[PDB]
């Protein structure tokens, strides 16, 4: 099991949810790979002040630099956890509908396309609103993949 977290820019939410499901795969004894990445990312794109700021607020230590999503990681990972239904086709887009791969980032857990609050370019308290949310879903994440590691 390898996951792609991935978001347009990466830096809006999928390294804490990397950082986050980390920590919960370490609690739960799961084994896993998880990393992050976006359709328009770019390599020297990182964790944000405020992203960072609330994993280390968390006690995880946040540390992250981005890198585009593409067909090699794809092709490499086992899952990918998209934060929308655009991202989704924007990736279908990429890799010729590889879509199965893909989940939505509520959808893997609630069944339903949706996602988290996406915090990008708010304050400390957006990205703590966000990683409380996000510890929420990722431990229902953690109860689905003790299934299968899927």
């Amino acid at each position: 099991m390898d996951i792609i977290f991935v978001c347009t820019g990466n830096t809006c939410r999928s390294p804490m949810a990397e950082a986050l499901f980390k920590s919960i795969a370490e609690r739960e004894g799961l084994n896993v790979n998880v990393r992050s990445a976006g359709v328009f990312a770019s390599p020297n794109g990182k964790a944000t002040p405020h992203a960072v700021e609330a994993l280390f607020e968390k006690h995880i230590a946040l540390n992250h630099v981005s890198s585009p999503l593409t067909e090699e990681l794809m092709e490499s990972a086992d899952l990918v956890l998209a934060m929308t239904h655009q991202h989704k086709q924007i990736i279908a887009s990429q890799f010729g509908r590889y879509r199965d791969k893909v989940f939505t980032l509520k959808e893997y857990v609630t069944g339903s396309h949706g996602d988290v609050l996406d915090p990008f370019g708010g304050s400390i308290d957006i990205y703590k609103q966000t990683r409380d949310e996000l510890e929420e879903l990722l431990r229902q994440l953690a109860k689905q993949l003790k299934k299968d590691r899927r």
